């Protein structure tokens, strides 16, 4: 489809305006699919939409820490 964006943080490269679209657009998405909060995160040069704190999936693990 003939779209401006596919991916919901895509206006974080819309300047200081678009960060707050970005991040307004993550976190709503984000609560709709059971994630506790969203954030922009860019990943591979893609601006992604990336939820944190999930019910399902958790989150992100860079340093990957221990299980309990």
């Amino acid at each position: 489809g003939s779209a401006l964006d596919f991916t919901s943080c895509a206006r974080m490269n819309d300047g200081a305006l678009g960060a707050k679209v970005a991040q307004a657009a993550c976190i709503s998405s984000c609560k709709f699919q059971n994630c506790g909060t969203g954030h922009c995160e860019r990943r591979g040069g893609r601006p992604t939409c990336v939820c944190s704190r999930c019910g399902n999936g958790g989150g992100e693990w860079p340093n990957l820490p221990s299980r309990g």
